[PDB]
């Protein structure tokens, strides 16, 4: 039977689970001396075209074509067996990433998948923190060069249009942000009052049902206007007390209605009127009007993942965050075009569009090098999984996204954040106003 | 400044941490010389009147009244400095939670707060697994005398009605049941596949947005009758291909529409016709009605909580599955009623309604003694917790209520258990049509 190389790795086991809206993805448990580290990866909602390759197996008779099986597999056959073999350092975990990236040896990890590489990725990095003796948030930190953590201002999901509700509301998301909170507790409190209070207002609009919930844990009522879902947002701040202490952050995906060179705000109106689209300037004054008379302080994706011209306009007339989502795919080619181009001003960082911990903390460290801030992101197919919670912490990012405050593959990450700044204890820092640059 | 006692428990720490609705609630860590055992308190919408107390700050300043800062101080300043000084074997649950029950004084928990005492419960009991060297589940099985561990049949919420949505439906929540499924990771692969099979069948007939989800994961259209609901059901469970080894659950919460002793299923019109109130008897009929022309297998509350003659007369006629909930409340004193009446033949299990792991498995064994089945239950306020995994596959009950296959409070079980599935390897038993009764 077996026989124990004496190996730094001592096993890794991939298995299918499934994620929060009901679709498989991978789970990998990795053991060493020192114990099981386990992690999951999470699945966004469509495919990319510039992302790595989250490998399905597309078997039509099974789970309609979307199990993990051949994921698990290369974990399980060829990934795992030769990283084991390899017998690397488990601190060291840009040779165990490079190690695994070499093996696959595709530049989209398309050979075993992003999902394989990454679930191995990011338990590697859990075995490596109980090595050194340290919580995961200060090994990243390590990881990053990072000398000062500060807790991050999270971003809510609080109202949802765009292609992801039958509502006449173009942009896809709206959030808040409790950038007047002095602490992350605080933060939660808020965010949950004010959610809340949400609630209630379109409850009361809209009715009971309207207050079911998306992916995220968000509210999609039948809004016609951006305008006033910013104006439901502002009420339901004002309702809860803290008008001048929450923010508002909109991701637009505005890609999802380019068309004809134009913008289409009454896209999923198929009688639309087509004299009243508009073109990329009178889109950017149109947000020029919502930050005058709203606390907009974040609009991530204002336009087409390749209109580099209207990113750069955007970002040098205005003072807000511009964030890179679909124009920058935590993918360094694209950073690297958007920071020539000064396209955007703060990186979007969803560590399964890459697939390693290394790699997503070199686009992290780019981007800041240019003055970027960093979001951390979930994914719309979120598990119980809380990594990001660690990561956003030990990069001191100062802002993550990871849900409403509510459905537990959101809770997970923002209770992780509780956890960590406990054991933090007291001066722990919360980066409150600072959240584009902490440090 | 501090000495080390050299006790059973090292440390005891409590914490604020939020539920899937947004709500706080109780998580506890529990430190032995073998490492750090964590657990968290789901708690139900609202109040019960005969569960076990939980504790709420009802400070209108903060949370609206919900935090739970006092149950966390109380674990942290009391319940855990005793419990640690009562140097106790953490493999002999039975004592450390008596020595809770005692040491709190109250019939319903009422000093401490049953999220302070079960969190420590669950804890303790994680804690003795580890001392023996075992997994949880095995840990439970020998605190209930089990011999043969065998999977349950999982029971997704997929339809839901009654006070929890603004439809028409009188009922509460449809449940679907994959009995004919030869394994769990079948169950889960048919109840994921007929759930998204469910939501294509909700878009085309009533739109996009009436595919948003409540607290459960599942869905709630504007459905006109109950008969609507099962016949939507049965079309999913058609369309997926599995007719015939899909079975129905059903939880109507009756005592919602108990008026002036007859029972009102258009309680949610304010017009409602009077006259089409139906006696007891009448309803019993309809459940009859339905259960000849459904494959339903179970209804939970089918009465007013406590209308014990209808109980009795409908668990006399019918051979199908009758649930207490509300009637029972995982109550002893309720369930001998109930097992003296014969009014119900299945327990619901939910064990922070009594609030501690032994008078759990004590319920559950009492149930059992007198030929009822038991079926594990999530709270509406979930959280990423996945113990009643692992308590539904230690007590072999055959049967878990925990969501729909949608929202990871839910899929955390779920996942839990095919964990445990894996675990256990090549032969494992999944209880299939013999849910009621495994063994
Ligand atoms: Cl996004
Ligand atoms: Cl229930
Ligand atoms: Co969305
Ligand atoms: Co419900």
């Amino acid at each position: 039977g077996a026989m124990d190389p004496e190996f730094t790795i001592k096993a890794i086991k991939a298995r299918q689970i499934y994620d929060s809206r009901g679709n498989p993805t991978v789970e990998v448990d990795l053991t060493t001396e020192l114990g099981l580290f386990r992690a999951a990866v999470p699945s966004g909602a469509s495919t990319g075209v510039h992302e790595a390759l989250e490998l399905r197996d597309n078997d039509k008779a099974n789970y309609h074509g979307k199990s993990v099986l051949k994921a698990v597999g290369h974990v399980n056959d060829t990934l795992g067996p030769e990283l084991i073999k390899a017998n690397l350092d488990v601190v060291d975990q840009a040779s165990i990433d490079n190690f695994m990236i070499k093996l696959d040896g595709t530049e989209n990890k398309s050979k075993f998948g992003a999902n394989a590489i990454l679930g191995v990725s990011l338990a590697v990095a859990k075995a490596g923190a109980a090595k050194k003796g340290v919580p995961l948030y200060k090994h990243i930190a390590d990881l990053a060069g990072n000398k000062e953590i500060i807790l991050p201002v999270p971003a809510f999901n609080v109202i949802n249009g765009g292609s992801h509700a039958g509502n006449k509301l173009a942009m896809q998301e709206f959030m808040i942000l409790p950038t007047g909170a002095t602490s992350f507790t605080e933060a939660m409190k808020m965010g949950s009052e004010v959610y809340h209070h949400l609630k209630n207002v379109i409850k009361a609009k809209f009715g009971l049902d309207a207050t079911a919930v998306g992916d995220e844990g968000g509210f999609a009522p039948n809004i016609q206007s951006n305008k006033e879902a910013l104006n439901l947002i502002s009420d339901a701040i004002a309702k809860a007390g803290y008008t001048g202490k929450i923010e508002i952050g909109m991701d637009v995906a505005a890609s999802e209605f380019y068309k004809d060179g134009q913008y289409d705000l009454d896209f999923k109106n198929e009688k639309s009127d087509k004299s009243q689209w508009l073109p990329a300037d009178k889109l950017a004054n149109l947000y020029q009007e919502f930050i005058k008379d709203f606390p907009i302080v974040s609009i991530e994706d204002p336009f087409d993942q390749d209109h580099w011209e209207a990113w750069s306009n955007l970002t040098g007339c205005t003072d807000i965050q511009i964030v890179g989502d679909d124009l920058t795919v935590t993918n360094p080619k694209r950073i690297a075009t958007a920071v020539e181009k000064k396209a955007c001003n703060c990186l979007l960082l969803k560590v399964n569009q890459i697939g390693t911990v290394t790699e997503s903390i070199a686009a992290h460290l780019l981007a800041k090098k240019n003055g970027w801030g960093t979001m951390v992101s979930h994914r719309s197919g979120e598990t119980e999984d809380s990594f990001i919670g660690d990561l956003v912490v030990g990069l001191s990012t100062g802002q993550i996204k990871t849900g409403a405050p509510c459905r537990s593959e959101r809770l997970a990450k923002y209770n992780q954040i509780l956890r960590i700044e406990e054991e933090i204890g007291a001066g722990v820092k919360f980066a409150g106003k600072s959240f584009r640059k902490p440090q």
